[PDB]
Formats: structure tokens, C-alpha cells, sequence
């Protein structure tokens, strides 16, 4: 007969016994260095200059774009369900808005002004950031203004963005989130605040480490934000580039960021760790990316996990590789249940 | 009895299933139990029947418990009973646990280590390769994770 | 009767058992940091202004100075079996052409313009690299602009290298690699690219750690590029000087560079390890020298290693040191070996 | 005309500036973190057993197979010009000696304790190493005791090493080197050491980081010291294998060593680098093997380096990457040379 052998064993080494710290469902929460809660939620708005629209974005579960007429009904619940803040893109459909140099990226009357005016008035104690870029008011769709052999045109650009970014601050919006990744606009962005008297009141809170690849994709369809004519390879990190991402970070708080943003987040969970160590007095937020959304509901949909079990594990990842924010389109399912 | 697991007799018979691998013919042999300890008994084995020289010893050192498991669990048919893993699989938020593990296992004779699940994990991944620098570092794309 | 003498012994300690990780030939390999591929390997080219030149330079074996009427044929199997990247030496031999300011250094009909510009048409793939430096162009053959008393004048030298830079990058390289040594030459040179509009399309690839040395004679034989009254070693570094490698490391950093360069890199194997933590975030590649290169076919041929055993050996030597690219004349053989 | 170009350059910057410290031949001599000196120079003895032996070993220039009534006239002009210490390899040719246990390694009548006896009666102040393996001393050429598959067995072989090294000792040696990488052998030598009263006259001075590889050809040929039936590689580290020699250095250092040798030099000296971090308050060691010696010596007789000029630079290599011993066969071309 085969039998169960058992080899000889020394008594155990005190060294090796871990299993006292995590025995019992409260421990497993004392070991957590950073406990999730609803503050640290940032929910995307993505405003469209049809005010009475409220158009679900088919890639982008459960999410809509949305004119001002129509947030009010949207955003109540969400505020009296312990909403914090927003972070709002322009969607601007009206044609012959989109221009080479970004135009209608500050107009007064465009979506994201529009948007920081109803929000100041109508909910006064939310906290608004605004994403800075051009890419969805550009004609090319990239995220900076161009030389002519389709290449980004740093100086040109980051003057447009640092513009774009104080118009933002003079209408109201209390942050500013530059994810053009184009070198040196934070600095810009930082002495335009210093300029207008805004930088003691502007959070800057940089997308430092922006990576290029596949996890974009149904963005690309709440934004109509499509490139044209070669990739954003070249201003957004290569997902290899642990080195460049390591100086950019270094880079963007030098330059006077007050906060960092990893994006995407899930997949660059050891980029959150490299920033904890070299942003480590600066507030690090995670970026949960339309791909990376849309990759769990495919997966839940299909039976592979549950949905608010791997919400719950992904965004407790964050956590634990050293963010304190998250920017997420499951903040409305976190604010139900963050209660139970 | 009370389902709780038994350290002691479990390495105990973790040490021999990896010794008797090794004496068939494997050229390396992967604990991936997680139990406090086993790795050291592992070692100690392969060293009293002559494979420690021979036996690459690559432990799950940081395993953890949640949800991307589930198709494994079909094709190994390997269900648990009454209660979790999550008493001896490492808690999501247990980075300190980790670490931890990490130090360990090297410290009891691992050749090298392995992260899982990997993509939700990379951060564990950077943690391991400082502690664990001087090893090669493998990661378990799993079930849930390649679903 | 000498009998064997055996010791008593106490049980084995785990601590000192490393042998469960080597016994296998393909752990050899897991236990390598950092593994050879054909990417990495950068292959000098020695460009003649005699267009239908093919000749072979007598101290570096296998290797000779080639006209661009010549380059097509010569650079196409290897482009074939995987080269990347080619790092060119301009070799002007026509009297009357070397000037004490190095005026021929950029001239457009010059042998390293031309061979940019014949190679971005016919591989048009290939990734080109330029040795910056006066040294070639000189009628004193020293690497920078003269004072009177035969000592290197600093200011203009560094503005003369500055323009040599840009006009190699005007005229279509991807990379310039100044290899002049000369004290702030990164600074100039980065501000020259960014005053051309061209720093967000070339890299910077300094050779920040050049020794002087014994190593470089058979180089002075293909690229005729020999000194005239004093030495190299008021500018190139002194083998023994750790602490001024470390400085020039930390500075060319600072400076602009992208990626840096140890030379020689057999012998400075330590600079490696040493510039690995210095410039983590940023590529380090090693320069298998002329003297280093021509040294292991001398032993090779006298039967004291086989070479492509030893080539393998010194350039995995390059990988553990922290590099992860390597400029070699062994380039050829590696894109056969790699395939076996 | 095509005139030279010069761009207009900004003011130096301090940090730039390098050269104030390295312009004249005696600041070359400042920036070495140590300088050569005599007493770093140990020299191999090759001792036969055949007293009155003399024999030039083909591969290995200049060197001797040494009987004992010829070593008083070899080391007498040797230690007058400032020889210190010699490191023994016993190279028995005597039939019929070499078995599968290693018996005759500390044979009391063969070549190592003859010689110890010899030099300690004749050069009372040199001080003596003695290499300890079984390799010279087995049938099948291996470094340790072999189990019947012709593995190594770790237990037989580091009690044969501990009672080799402890009769040494015993003999007269000073200091033991045990060269043979075997798992946890230094811990088991030291003991034996502490047993036989002699740890604390006897220097253990660990090969800790020994590699396989293509340098030892023309050792094979003066200490007729070939394996048979595999190779080293399943004990000496693997060239690529950093992570190992760090390991390997940290347990030998806890295990007793005294000092450690990193074996060879040039090829390796970023982990001598390694241990100058790893091993900071113990002597690390070079050890220049033949085939590095011959290789130096084949290049200088094909003119591609100087022997003295490059034989300065690779030993100022050793001391820069931090060794502040040296094991050379061009000793006795240094004890020459640092009069000069
Ligand atoms: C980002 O790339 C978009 C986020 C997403 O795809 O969900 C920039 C445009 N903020
Ligand atoms: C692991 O949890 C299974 C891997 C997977 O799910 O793919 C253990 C059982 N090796
Ligand atoms: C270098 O010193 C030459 C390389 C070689 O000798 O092979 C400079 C001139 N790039
Ligand atoms: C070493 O490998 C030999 C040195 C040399 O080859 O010169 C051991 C046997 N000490
Ligand atoms: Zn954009
Ligand atoms: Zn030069
Ligand atoms: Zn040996």
C-alpha cells in the first residue's frame, strides 16, 4: 500500500509564524496600512454641450455624457450619498469647435466652464478638479499644439495648456489635472497660477506617470478624444519604462505639483509603489482607467469573478501600493457600499 | 478537528510529498500551501536525502487570498470545505504580511519566489524585489487574471 | 601509512546552501539579472569620404572603413539577421580637410552626413547614432578647440560641438554621442537641441565615463584620429580616478543626458556597477574598445580562450555590471550566435 | 564655403567643471582612492614533488613548477626586492598518489607541507597561504569527494577540506584559501580551526567569489589540476550569477572568512565593487588567473597594449573597484617596477 509519509520535523521556529496577525475578519483589516473610505473617492463627469443631454456611452457601463440642464437630478443623490469630488472632462459636440490650437478647450460657454459655474452654485461644498489637455478640443486629436510634421510643439503647447489651466482656476474649478504628459507643463501651469494670484487656492495635481497601451479604449468613446495621424507613444510613457516614469515623477513635483496621479492603475500598481518612495509627502491618486472598468464588468459579465468582490480587491490594491485617492467610475457603488 | 489547519503535521507531510518529487525526477518544487514555516521543512528534507544540491526550491512566498481563482478551482477540482483560505492565503491589504513572508521563505532556504496573483499584485512584485533581490523573482499570471 | 583524514562534522545550515538554485543549465539563465539580445548591440561603422572604399583596418580584425557606394551591400545581411543600431565615425582622408577648429566635423559632404543620409533612405529602420567629437577633424587630432599653449579652450570648444551635434541631427541622426570628454559639453549640446527644435527627437548618449588608457591603439588606426604633443589625459579621466567618474556621471545627468556610456568596459567593469545606481532611471551602455576587442583575438588566436566563449563571457560580463547596451566590433558574429 | 559653426553658449557653470582636479601628473596620483604598494603582492608558488624540479609551464609565461631544494634560490633575489607573501599549490607528479578521497593533500611528505616546512625555516618572515582543494589531488580532478552519479557530496568533502586546511595549519601555513566553492565548507574549516587551538593565528581567506568560466585554460597546465566526466559549473558561480556571488559573499564573511577573493579580476570587477559594499570591514583580494596573465601577454606580443602599461592599468583596476590585495603572477615584474 502507498501510505502517508511525514517526515521528521524540528519544533517550530518562532521566526516562522506569521498566522497570529491574521486570523480573525478584524485583523485582516488592522493589517491594512490604508482603510478605503468616501472622501478619498474622485468620480469623472463627462460634460456635453447639448445641456439637456444625458446619453449613456455604450463602452463605458452605467456611465453617460451629460448637459448641465440634466446634472442637478444626476449628481444629488451621488453628493447626499457622500460624494466629495469630481473630476470634469468637455465634450463638446457642436461643430466646427475643434481647431488646431485647441480654442474651445477655455471658452466660457464650453462644457467644462459651463459645468464649474452650475457645480459652484448648485452644490457649493463639492470639490472640483478639471482635467487639462486639448486632446478632446483639437481638430488632430492630440493632446498638444503641432508642428507641421505632426510632431507636439512643446513651448506652443505648453503655453496654450498653462492658459487653459488658469482660465479653469478664474472660473472657479479648485484643481487642475494636466494629462497632456507634455515635458515641463507643470511648471507652466504653476507660474500661470503664481501670475493670477491662484496658486495659493489651485491644487496641481499632475498625471506624472501617464503610461501609452491598450486600456483606453472605451474613453475613446465618451470623449471623442481619437488621436489621427501616428500615436501618443511619444509623449505617454512607454509601459516598459519604469526609468523615465521614475523622473517624470521626480520631474512634476519639483515643477510645484501638490499631488500625483498613476494612470492606468491596476496595471501599474508597482509605479504606485515607486511613487510612494519618491512622492512620499504628496497626496498619489489612482487612475481606475475605461479599459480597466470595462475589463471587470466583461469579466463578472462572463462569470469569472463578482463584481463588487474584485471592485473591492483592485481598489484596495491601490491602497496598498500607496495611494490615498482614487479616480473611479465605480465611485456611485462605492458610495452605497462603503455604508454596509 | 475544529478545521483549523495543523502546522505541524501539515509540513511535516508537505516536506515529504516535495522530497519524493524531487527523488522521482523534478528538477523543482513549488510550496504553494502557505503554511508558517514549511519551507524551512522542505529544505531540511531535501538536505537528509541528498537533493538540496540538485532541488531549486521556489516558493509561493507572497500567495494571496481573493477572487481570481475561480476557473482553477475546475480544472484541478481543488474546492475547499467549511470555511476559507483566508486564514494561511495572505489578506489583499496585507502588505506588511507579505514582506514579511518574503524574508522569511529566503531566510529558510527558498532558491527563489513567486508573487500570485501578479497583474493586481505588481506592487508586491517591486516590494519582492528589494527584499528578495539577490533571487529570481516569478510571477503566476492565475486562472482569474488570464480569464 | 598517510591515511584521509575526515573532520566530525555538525548538520548542514540552510544558510549555506546556494546550490539548489545553479545545478541546471537553464537556472544558468534565471540566475542571470539580465539576458543578451540582438536589440542591444550597437556596431560601428567607419565612413571614408572615398566613397568606393572597403578597406580593411589592419589592427582591428574583420572590421574595415567603407564608402557610402559600399554600405549597401555590406550593411544589408547584417540589417538581415536583426542589427538595430549603427554608431558612425567619419574618417576623412582627403588632404586639406582637417582645420585647427574642425571645420570638416559637419561639413554636408562629409563622410558622416552622407552615410545619415544614404542610410535613412536604404534602412530607413536602422537606428543611427553619431560619435560626436572634434578628434577625426583636427590637424592637432586632439578632441576639442586649442588655446595657444596646446591646452583645450573650454568655451569654444563646447560651442564648436554644440553646433556639430545639431547639424548631425539636422541631417537626419537619431542620436548624438559626444565622446570629447570636455567639461560641460552635455549642457551646450542639450540647449543647442532644444534652441533646433530637435530635443524631443534626439536622444543624448554621453559618454560620461571615458577613461584614458592603454586600450584605444588599434582605433587610432581606423578612424586616424592620433593625438600631437601632450596626451588625453587632461580631459579623459585617469584610470584610478573612481571619484571623478562618479562626478562626471552625476553631471552629464544633470546636464541633458539620456543615456550614458563607460569606456573601455572589461576594464571599468566597476564604473558600470557604480554608474548603475548613479543613473538608474537612465539606459547605460558599455564600449568594447578597440585594444579590449583586439586583445581577446590575440589570445584567442595564440589558444588562451576560444573567442566566442570569452565574447560571451565579456559580454554578459557588460549585462551583470548593469549596462543594457553594448557598442561592439563583435556585433557580426553576436547576430549569428544569438539565432544558435 | 562651409565654414565652422559655433553656437552661442551661456556662461560655465561650476557644476560642470571637472579639470581643476586631475591637470598634472601628481593629481592623477590624488584621485586614486588607494595606490599600489609591495606588501599588497602575493605570489603562486607551483610546488612539485620532485625536489629538484624547475619546468617552465608552456602556457603560463615566466612561471615554474618549483621543487623545494630550488626554492631557496628562486625566492631569495624575490624577497629582497620586497616579496611578502606566496600563495602554495601542491602539483604531485608522483604516480600513483591522486585517489578518489584526496588523500594525499596534506600528505606530510608532499609538495605543500614540504614547502611550508622549506619557507618557514629558510624566509621566516614571508608570510605563507596555502590554497585548499582536493582538485590536484584527485583521480577525477574535481575540487571535492564525489557521490557514485559524480555529484559532489557536500558532507564528505567539506570534512576532508577542514582537516586539509587545519594540517596546514598545523604545518606552519599563516593562512588557509580553501578554492573550492563548495556550500558552507568555511564555516566547517573555521571550527576545525577553533578545535585544533588555531583560529586565532590562522587567516581564512575565502575564494567567495569564484566563477566558472573560459580564464583558467593555462592553470590546467602548471597544476595539472582537469576535471573529468562534467564540468565546474555546478559549484563555481555562473558568470551571469551576481545574485549568487552576493549570497556567496555574505556566507562566507558569517561563516568565518577572514578576508575574501574575488576570482578572476578584470572580467569581474563590479563584483569586486559588490563586495567592497557587502565585505566593507574585511580585505578583499584580486586574484589575476592565467588566463587573464596570458591573455595580457599574448595582446602585448601582437602589439595591440604595452605589458608594463597595461599590467599598471588592470592592477590599479583591481584597487579602484576596491581589492587592497592583489594574488598576480606579475609580481615579480611589480617588485621591479614600483622601485621605478
Ligand atoms: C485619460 O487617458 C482618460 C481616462 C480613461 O480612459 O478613463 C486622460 C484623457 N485623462
Ligand atoms: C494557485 O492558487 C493556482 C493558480 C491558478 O489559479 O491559476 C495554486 C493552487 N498553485
Ligand atoms: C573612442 O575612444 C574610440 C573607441 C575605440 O577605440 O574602439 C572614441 C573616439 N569614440
Ligand atoms: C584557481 O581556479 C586557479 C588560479 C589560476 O588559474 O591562475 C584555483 C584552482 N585556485
Ligand atoms: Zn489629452
Ligand atoms: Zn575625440
Ligand atoms: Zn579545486
Amino acid at each position: 500500500m502507498h501510505t502517508a509519509e511525514f517526515l521528521e520535523t524540528e519544533p517550530t521556529e518562532i521566526s516562522s509564524v506569521l498566522a497570529g496577525g491574521y486570523n480573525h475578519p478584524l485583523l485582516r483589516q488592522w493589517q491594512s496600512e490604508r482603510q478605503l473610505t468616501k472622501n478619498m473617492l474622485i468620480f469623472p463627469l463627462f460634460i456635453s454641450d447639448n445641456p439637456d443631454d444625458f446619453t449613456e456611452i455604450d463602452s463605458l457601463p452605467n456611465i453617460n455624457r451629460i448637459g448641465v440642464n440634466r446634472l442637478k437630478d444626476y449628481l444629488k443623490p451621488l453628493v447626499a450619498k457622500g460624494l466629495r469630488s469630481v473630476i470634469l472632462f468637455g465634450v463638446p459636440l457642436i461643430p466646427g469647435t475643434k481647431d488646431p490650437v485647441g480654442t474651445a478647450a477655455d471658452d466660457p460657454a464650453g462644457p467644462v466652464i459651463q459645468g464649474i459655474k452650475f457645480i459652484r452654485e448648485y452644490f457649493p461644498e463639492l470639490y472640483i478638479i478639471c482635467d487639462v489637455c486639448l486632446c478632446e478640443y483639437t481638430s488632430h486629436g492630440h493632446c498638444g499644439v503641432l508642428y507641421d510634421d505632426g510632431t507636439i510643439n512643446r513651448e506652443r503647447s505648453v503655453s496654450r495648456l498653462a492658459a487653459v489651466a488658469v482660465n479653469y482656476a478664474k472660473a472657479g474649478a479648485h484643481c487642475v489635472a494636466p494629462s497632456d504628459m507634455i515635458d515641463g507643463r507643470i511648471r507652466d501651469i504653476k507660474r500661470g497660477l503664481i501670475n493670477a494670484n491662484l496658486a495659493h487656492k489651485t491644487f496641481v495635481l499632475s498625471y506624472a506617470a501617464k503610461f501609452s497601451g491598450n486600456l483606453y479604449g472605451p474613453f475613446r468613446d465618451a470623449a471623442c478624444s481619437a488621436p489621427s495621424n501616428g500615436d501618443r507613444k511619444c509623449y505617454q510613457l512607454p509601459p516598459a519604462g519604469r526609468g523615465l516614469a521614475r523622473r517624470a515623477l521626480e520631474r512634476d513635483m519639483s515643477e510645484g505639483a501638490d499631488g500625483i496621479i498613476v494612470k492606468p492603475s491596476t496595471f501599474y500598481l508597482d509605479i504606485m509603489r515607486d511613487a510612494s518612495e519618491i512622492c512620499k509627502d504628496l497626496p498619489i491618486c489612482a487612475y481606475h482607467v475605461s479599459g480597466e472598468y470595462a475589463m471587470l464588468h466583461a469579466a463578472a459579465e462572463k462569470g469569472v469573478v463578482d463584481l463588487k468582490t474584485i471592485a473591492f480587491e483592485s481598489h484596495q490594491g491601490f491602497l496598498r501600493a500607496g495611494a490615498r485617492l482614487i479616480i473611479t467610475y465605480l465611485a456611485p457603488e462605492f458610495l452605497d457600499w462603503l455604508d454596509e
